[PDB]
């Protein structure tokens, strides 16, 4: 099995790379997160905004899997399903994936008043909380009316002391009953034991691509906690909860933008709020669309990249959004941190007082849409070579625009 | 890095195997769970009851690591630390591990009134809940009085509406302040960035042993949910949260008892409540000591074993507690399930109406303390051979009593 993983704080370009290579795989598997993910595939001037739908959906011969560590907003997933023809037999949703309830998004908003993490306010965290509580509802529950009713009733009981605090409606109970009345018939044909499916595919030597969401530095354990998502985002998470074991992992493709972003609060050593960063904001704070909040912008951070590569075991890198840097006078790369006079070469567990140490590179003018290594400007290849060498992982994919085919393979 | 993983519902004998092989490793790493784990190492008539302390502690040249996905009861860990000499420089606690507060155990007991999972009531789940909430306190917070005070104050505020429901004292706040006043000085010298430590050890080719707790069928995602623990228990979890990547995983030793137990509620297809199971209860419901609740007893379940082996990528098996079966007339093995007239060879996501299909084997009389394959009774080796063949993983270790040296290597 191969893994595509974001090695920054999300928005690296994972959906484009998965869609570009999905043709070579039998399965494409979203293994964690929910519809907090939000990215575009672009091909021939048509943009597809996916949230939980795996990025193999444009290849009807692929089987797309939503795995067990995902949290599922059923209504939103049904809305994605309606945009494609004949998804039956090529989309499967784990019967062990957990179900996001409307209360989860309301709890998310309420806790954000004091915590100010900058979540997507979609109830991701509170759904994972109920999973840990082992009170959460799972997709398999929807296949049996009696089971779902019993679990909903337990939810209504447990939720009573919170109706005021979380501003739950007077008709919360009645409305949620009708919610599942509407959406359970729509989603139930897609619910499957995807763990058995992938165990068998791996045993048979079928080709499996694992599609990460968010990014390594958003990992609940190893990211910039508390400014993280509530799931594990690295390659090992792909084979925690799919049914695949760590021995099954072959290629690990680390997706990184040629610069850095994060959306939401939290530390960001290479953030650039000076006029040197203004080009990044013009061309790259609005990560296309599908993403509403503007991204904080900064430079590539090799300290953080090397940390993420070690966590994932990246065997190759994809360098993305080179076109965003077209026309910039100069590009900086954070090669180390300065903390109270000490030079740090290694990503620390606390980024307090970590000041970026930069090397500056010449910019370039016209990478956009280039499809051949030969046609790139020297300054582009010099940048690529520096990153590879410093990080010790070969850049095997270069993206020069959102379009599927604007991708160079090495 | 090598992994020792329980492939049943815990209590398989992981601590004994880790202690037996720890001499060959530079690091021994507890990577998830907390002091819900509870096992004995026995050597020369001395029993050591460990809970969160890694099972390399009896080899002073080993470095024991408590990794980032663990939840730490600080008081209880300090009590384990006091039982050993000169643990400084050979025990390290991740600065990212999360901290169990007294409220967590009270919440655990309160939710158990309605959920009846059968937890250890030690606050494991509620600590993981606060981790998902990203409100939880982490061990690194204890290194800075101001940070800890700020996070405690936020906890006291957030905990106010629950003081009655969870029966928190009138002095909860004052008592928790004094708790950390007492225990933070004791534990702080052990707090380290263990992620950087293990990344570096792996890069340098040092020898790392990863020690699982609970067992595969207790995995929060893939176990018998909701009758599971709130952490991921498989080999992939070891390299989700240590800093090690899946490519680093080499040997995966699946620990299984020669029969099955679970403690707490939940499905158990090969449970035997008939007189045939009474020998198991006499010699094996009281898993030595360190464990208070009696275990439910049943037979080895190859359907579940094959599932767990696939999830972990086991390269070898350890077959444990053979002495418990000494004197039993006959041993049954569950080789398949019957569900409404259908024979199942593969572990399903719902065990409802799954009835064990058994094969019966001749018992044995005197495996206890045997140390050589040649000295075992034929009936023992026939049992071992059947399991190996059916599961397709070689049994490389055989345990014939709790004693470290009562272990056969093949
Ligand atoms: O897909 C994403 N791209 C970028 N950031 C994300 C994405 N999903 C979640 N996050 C960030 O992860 C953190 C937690 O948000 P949550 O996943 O909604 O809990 C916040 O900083 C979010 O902005
Ligand atoms: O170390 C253990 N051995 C056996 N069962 C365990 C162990 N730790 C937790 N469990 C079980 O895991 C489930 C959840 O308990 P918790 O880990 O205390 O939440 C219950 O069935 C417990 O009995």
């Amino acid at each position: 099995a191969d893994v595509v993983v974001g090695i920054q704080w999300g928005d690296e370009g994972k959906g484009k790379i998965v869609d570009r290579i999905a043709k070579d795989y039998d399965f494409v598997v979203r293994y964690q997160g929910g519809h907090n993910a939000g990215h575009t595939i672009v091909h021939k001037g048509v943009k597809h905004s996916l949230h939980l739908m795996p990025s193999g959906v444009l290849y009807p011969k692929c089987k797309n899997i939503i795995s067990s560590a995902v949290v599922v907003s059923v209504k939103d997933l049904c809305e994605e399903i309606s945009a494609f023809e004949d998804l039956e037999n090529r989309l499967f949703v784990s019967d062990r994936a957990h179900v996001i309830l409307p209360y989860h998004a309301k709890k998310d908003a309420f806790k954000e008043k004091s915590q100010n993490i900058g979540t997507t306010k979609k109830g991701i965290g509170p759904c994972y909380e109920d999973k840990m509580a082992r009170s959460g509802i799972r997709m398999g529950d929807l296949l049996d009316d009696k089971i779902l009713e019993e679990k909903l009733n337990a939810h209504f009981k447990a939720i009573e002391p919170f109706k005021k605090a979380y501003d739950l409606g007077e008709n919360y109970e009645k409305d949620l009953m009708g919610y599942f009345k509407t959406y359970a018939p729509k989603i139930c044909p897609f619910i499957k034991d995807t763990t058995s499916m992938l165990i068998e595919a791996n045993q048979k030597g079928e080709k499996i691509l694992l599609e990460g969401a968010q990014g390594t530095l958003l990992d609940i354990d190893l990211g910039t906690y508390p400014f993280v998502t509530s799931s594990n985002t690295t390659s090992a998470s792909a084979c925690v909860s799919t049914g695949l074991n760590p021995k099954a992992i072959n290629e690990v493709i680390g997706i990184t933008k040629a610069y850095s972003t994060r959306v939401g609060n939290g530390p960001f050593p290479s953030e650039d709020t000076t006029p040197m960063g203004d080009h990044l904001r013009t061309k790259g704070a609005e990560f296309g669309t599908t993403t509403k909040r503007p991204r904080r912008c900064g430079w590539l951070d090799l300290v953080a990249l090397k940390y993420a590569c070690a966590l994932n075991g990246c065997t190759q890198l994809a360098l993305m959004k080179l076109d965003v840097l077209d026309g910039i006078d100069a590009i900086k790369v954070c090669v180390a941190y300065e903390r109270k006079g000490e030079r740090l070469e290694i990503f620390p567990s606390d980024l307090k007082d970590c000041v970026p140490i930069y090397q500056t590179f010449k910019g370039w003018e016209k990478s956009v849409g280039v499809r051949k290594l030969d046609d790139l400007e020297p300054n582009v290849r010099e940048y690529i070579r520096f990153i590879e060498k410093e990080v010790g992982v070969k850049i095997r994919l270069i993206s020069t625009s959102p379009e599927r085919e604007d991708t160079i393979f090495l």
